[PDB]
């Protein structure tokens, strides 16, 4: 039951972080995977070599189930904090989920474009990626319908918005980059990417208000913080290595576009945006 | 856990009705609450007596409180549908989720903007409004945490897609123009309520969406579905007439607005 409402008896907190990044993300939110032209998309990539069309895959697959994944696993999140009495966050999470469908669909537009739409990308998930995206992400949201305490919020947001989103899509926006715009290939795609580069940076903003206001609550759960981005970096570098490791086994894509692709700063990146999300987060 | 994912293994099913309305929503979801200007609505309210000030309250009260339980109560019909697999389901309740939350906004900005924010409107709140709204909606939504049943389902979007919006929310916005549109009150709520009311027409083909593919499957459900929605008429008949109490405008010919909405819900559904 409702024992009242917010804006019933008062009014939105207009100051509050989450309605002023609400508030952004209506202003800067409006892009449409529709609109995109993935039209030279599709004359790229069939202009490939089945051995250069599969380099660009496993890229793809890593983000298509990942934007999936957040789109269904963010609800507990948004429930919890319903249920806190978080207006201000809840409205704010509707953007979140908005943008993580935009998301689902952009990728499948452009498998969908470029003609694997029928192909199964499942192959390219090894054994680290699904023990973070089919088991701890789900696990650690589906927690919050039960136990919604700080410490079952901090491993959430920690999950969530700190390592699959702060440490792995970052990264993964900074590769497509880094081999694709400098390759001028995937138009369409890689402006979905500056999209989503662009969404990303409110999802992460929440992520780090909410381990924020724990911590500030309490400073032992900062400490919680710290551990479970170490628990699960294990699975992060593991995923990023069967990248690379792929990467270093098909070359052509490299050879013919002319590209030096630098995997050990790729992997230094990771890095580095690992210990970038641990040092948001102040003790204080 | 997640057994596999749809857009990995294939693609969206392009063509699902929940995927059409999601894009719809998209490309007719893009008003922004914040730029409405209430700058009129303000003097607007101020120029009334204090006996039309509170003439006013009890219609804003009832669409601020209903805004708010359903940006909260559509939470576990989107997860329900997340756990079925109904990926498309999930991707157009994203905007209507989105939807509810710019709707919460827009009278909260109202309430604001007029000089009401301070003020507790939740006296304007009869038994029968709180038997709907503080009790019967989330009830029958959160059951879909642990009960996804079809009977559980038809449940949810009766309460909240036939009665809640397809009734009781209809039958507000034609108030709201039938009293203050021709008296040139409230220009900022009202484009408000356009916006409000184009909005509105998605979430109800989504529930009507819903009840007629569980109808499909057995005509058994159809009389569920008529049976959940005359256990809620006598609370919003009784709501209707502690509004209508208030005011004394043709109010029976609103009162007879609601009773045409509710029927033409029913009507929405076809047994076969
Ligand atoms: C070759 C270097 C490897 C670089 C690491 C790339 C990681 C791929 C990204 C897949 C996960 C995407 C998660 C999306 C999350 C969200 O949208 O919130
Ligand atoms: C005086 C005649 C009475 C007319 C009926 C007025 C009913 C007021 C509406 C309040 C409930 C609004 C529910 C919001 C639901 C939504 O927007 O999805
Ligand atoms: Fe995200
Ligand atoms: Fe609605
Ligand atoms: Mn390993
Ligand atoms: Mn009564
Ligand atoms: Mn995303
Ligand atoms: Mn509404």
């Amino acid at each position: 039951h409702h024992d009242g409402f917010q804006t019933v008896k008062a009014t939105i907190d207009w100051e509050h972080p989450m309605f002023k990044l609400y508030e952004k993300a209506k202003r800067n939110g409006k892009w449409n995977p529709a609109d995109i032209d993935f039209s030279q998309d599709q004359k790229d990539f069939a202009s490939l070599t089945s051995e250069e069309k599969i380099s660009a895959l496993p890229l793809v697959a890593g983000f298509s189930a990942g934007e999936e994944a957040v789109t269904l696993d963010i609800l507990p999140m948004a429930h919890a904090l319903a249920r806190q009495g978080r207006l201000e966050d809840v409205l704010f999470l509707t953007t979140f989920m908005h943008d993580e469908a935009k998301h689902v669909e952009m990728f499948s537009r452009w498998q969908q474009a470029v003609g694997i739409g029928q192909m199964d990308l499942s192959v390219f998930h090894n054994d680290h990626y699904k023990r973070i995206f089919y088991e701890a992400l789900p696990e650690a949201m589906n927690r919050l319908y039960a136990d919604d305490s700080p410490e079952a919020v901090i491993r959430a947001a920690t999950v969530f918005n700190m390592i699959v989103e702060g440490t792995l899509a970052e990264s993964g926006y900074y590769t497509f980059r880094q081999i694709y715009k400098k390759a001028g290939l995937f138009p369409g795609l890689l402006q979905g990417i500056d999209y989503l580069n662009m969404d990303e940076g409110r999802h992460i903003q929440f992520g780090i208000y909410t381990i924020q206001r724990i911590v500030n609550e309490d400073e032992r759960y900062y400490e919680l913080f710290i551990r479970y981005m170490d628990e699960l970096w294990p699975h992060v570098i593991g995923y990023v290595d069967y990248l690379t490791e792929l990467g270093k086994r098909q070359q052509q894509l490299a050879r013919t576009y002319a590209l030096e692709i630098d995997y050990d700063l790729l992997r230094h990146y990771v890095i580095k945006q690992f210990n970038l999300r641990k040092k948001q987060i102040s003790r204080t």
